[PDB]
């Protein structure tokens, strides 16, 4: 359970910015939205500030914050992203479009204010004029994918792998082989995970109003590929839990038999209890007794408080 | 109902022996019979193995096994006698006759395998010849009496008060002021009482056949002094102690199972603690969990303080 | 708050017995009933076992257990009667009928079993043949009266005074000047009161069925004549009480503002609380904080437990 | 909002003095200006009272009053700076330049009646002449930065981490790795924080008129790092601490009033206690009583342990 975990508890705002060059066409882009790591939901609008954009959008969807993925509790000691926070992390990539060129990305994903920021620097090269890319042949959508995460301790960081599928107007498909590295800027302790992955599912819409080359992006991102946890710590929660999910229902209706048979009111309550007390303990002591006793008091209090 | 109680369901036999000294005349007496605590009944013959008994019989009736009282059903937890068994108890008293002397008695009421026994050491001092005692002036009866008991938790024992009236040939009466104390010798979970009392009624006969100086003796003896309030509560007070060792048993054996997993240090104890905690509750709450939880901080505080 | 107090908590059964002689006419009487000191109520039937009774009944109503009077809490350290218990007390009287003879009474009012007993011995003398008494001139009823109690330490007991009014068939009235003494049989500690009194009110009925000279008696008996108590101990209960009868209503609707604004459920409860905890205490500590905290938890628990 | 906080509602003046040694060249510098924490604003001129300043100005910008940050409204309880005032605090740090030397600094930020002051003692050691520092190679800017704070409760102080980037004429960059610690000197109820951070943005100008080696310096500085969860709880966490000293005050002065009535002994303490208790509750119960009650067992445990 990381400290940096604790930022993303609610919604968190987000700004993103990028300076691109691909085969010399330069450009820049800026975007805004919110993300809720708790529901593993993320919402964003992007606009190109050099006006028209030389590449089709989805190419960048990746490039454009895995801090916002939902890790459930058994897995929460594997959330690297949030641990590196607030000081953040550097995310470098190399994205190989198959049969075409490539992207190099470097980015700092860090907190500035109560805001989170992705500052990205991009260089594409060797693409082809009629390539899928420069021919704006890619459809406007995104498939789901899996992002495979494995710890790299030589770097006090992680390595990440996957491949991206951009459907084509044809019915053909284009592959983007994603190779990635995330290295904390902070010198603090981070969380290094066991191998696991993330399940991104995605949708690309547009803003009816907005007139500029833009993209509106939604991502759901959920963490998985582990079941036991640090197994017997969080598995303490199997038996301490049904110890109680049975203990409650064991005795609580002869408990109520005693309250329907002692009909206590606030006047007598104290005396009632205290008498049961010293007298019950004159028997002997263990905790085995000591518990039961106040089990009665919570259940007692409830009978008085409700009755009145 | 301590085991050592569940012994008296039916009849049980008895022997008694005593060695007196009173104003220098010594003697001994021994006797035999049975008693049934189920009905609070007792039966004995006493024959003086020194032949002539220098003191009137009724004086000794007291000295001469209170385990044999009927403890009624609601009171079963105030029987100190049926608890010290089978290991038994040492009963000693001091007896002040009005305008006359005293007896100090020491004795052990202990159990032997089947038969229950009283060996008694009595020390008389300072009586008057035309006095009631040495004159065999008190008549051959016994009255009813009440016997008042209070826990002395300081001794893991008990303390007792009563005072007895020996009618006299005079038509007068004589007092014997009795102060008594019991110190259970078996070291066990003896039962220590709330304040209460017992009521003797009694009779002295003789056997036509037997020619030795003797006495044949019967007692009905019953416990009381708990009326409705104290009953209906203090019954809740044991009925809770019952579920209190149902619990005590069933669980603290999956406990060591995990303490033997960590290896507490008193150092890391403070954290390891707050941690197994929050994860377990993330489930949900009622007390059924809450009890279970610190039954462990107790079986843990005992495993760090004992190992080390 | 006496130990012997604790017998009378519920209803307690009662037997009464008497051996009379007045001007030589001898008689005896026996009776049964219950009494509840808690409501200060007492109920009894009496029958004459020598058949017809030489005196009119009400003469005895007094003679025939002040243990059964209700002392309220401020006065409860003045209940002498119940303190002397279980060993009980001896009640002697002398009752002077004015212009007529007198009664002497001695009685032992003590516990035998779970039963309370009044054993009474009576001697009347010097009455007149046509006196109100032997002429059975007294009406059948009882007025209310006051019984004035003053402590007598020379006797580790009390002295008691009052005067009794037996209306007459005439419209005339007959006076019975009551002088009384109550001395514990027990050697224990008793409660010695400040001067105070008891307020008896009484009714004399008959049993339609029962054919023997009898009387059926009801007495309500309540204690009074004191207001402060041991004043500043039980007066602690003025300010510790409105400290709370205001404290409750001070903050409990912004408390509820926080629960209607935290909408807690059993899942999150623990986490919720614990966070408020260390963070609230990082401020500083006193108890002044420490209280408030769990004031929230009782009020929290109630919001979860009820909701669900 | 500690008093020592309620000081900064408006503008406040400032003086600064420093005495450096770096690779044996020493110097001193002193400066003047104002700052307003209400808007998180700060303004200063620095003039080198040794004339020529041997190190580039930006190096010192850091060393050169964090009380002047805007702590936003929800965060008011994490301001360690505005708490140590007026008595002030000692801030010392150590600064590691990459591939170059260090500065150790000691200083006291203390308040004098109206003006706030920094006297600084700086110790430089081991730098390189063609190095960035001694070569006045770093350009005349400053970047934005984030500053990360954690409570060190062990010092009743705090500990701090950040790292700063001085752009260089090269186009390169140089790091200055800052580690800092504050030990409040006034011994008081200082406020110790949850983990959080602050964000500087800054500018370096010069004055045309002034001919001494100088620097004119402005900082916007704001606190953040608490998002919704931790806010909405930890606001409950102070808002409870508020009612927690409403309470703390109002009452523990009728307390001594009664401890001064009894004369506890540690001996009779155990009973006197259980007793004032039951009588008070006989009234009725809710917690409003319960709190009040043991606020006393604490102000009592302190009156028996202190008197004796």
């Amino acid at each position: 359970m990381s400290k940096g975990e604790e930022l993303f508890t609610g919604v968190v705002p987000i700004l993103v910015e990028l300076d691109g060059d691909v085969n010399g066409h330069k450009f820049s882009v800026s975007g805004e939205g919110e993300g809720d790591a708790t529901y593993g939901k993320l919402t964003l609008k992007f606009i190109c500030t050099t006006g028209k954009l030389p590449v089709p959008w989805p190419t960048l969807v990746t490039t454009f914050v895995q801090c916002f993925a939902r890790y459930p509790d058994h897995m929460k000691q594997h959330d690297f992203f949030k641990s590196a926070m607030p000081e953040g992390y550097v995310q470098e990539r190399t994205i190989f479009f198959k049969d075409d060129g490539n992207y190099k990305t470097r980015a700092e994903v860090k907190f500035e204010g109560d805001t989170l920021v992705n500052r990205i620097e991009l260089k594409g090269i060797d693409f082809k004029e009629d390539g899928n890319i420069l021919g704006h042949k890619l459809e406007y959508n995104y498939n789901s994918h899996n992002v495979y995460i494995m710890a790299d301790k030589q770097k006090n960081g992680i390595k990440v792998n996957f491949k991206i599928r951009h459907n084509i107007e044809d019915g053909s498909v284009q592959l983007a082989d994603h190779y990635q590295q995330n290295t904390p800027i902070g010198d603090g302790p981070v969380l290094l995970p066991d191998n696991h992955y993330l399940s991104t599912q995605s949708n690309l819409s547009k803003d009816p109003n907005e007139k500029r080359d833009h993209m509106v992006l939604l991502e759901f991102v959920t963490a998985a590929g582990i079941t036991g946890s640090n197994s017997i710590l969080g598995q303490v929660g199997r038996q301490l839990a049904l110890i109680g999910d049975d203990i409650c229902r064991r005795y609580d209706t002869e408990f109520q038999n005693l309250l329907e048979q002692l009909q206590p009111t606030a006047g007598n309550a104290y005396e009632l209890f205290t008498k049961i007390a010293s007298s019950l303990f004159k028997s002997g002591i263990s905790w085995g007794r000591v518990v039961a006793l106040l089990g009665f008091g919570y259940r007692l209090a409830l009978y008085v408080y409700q009755r009145g």
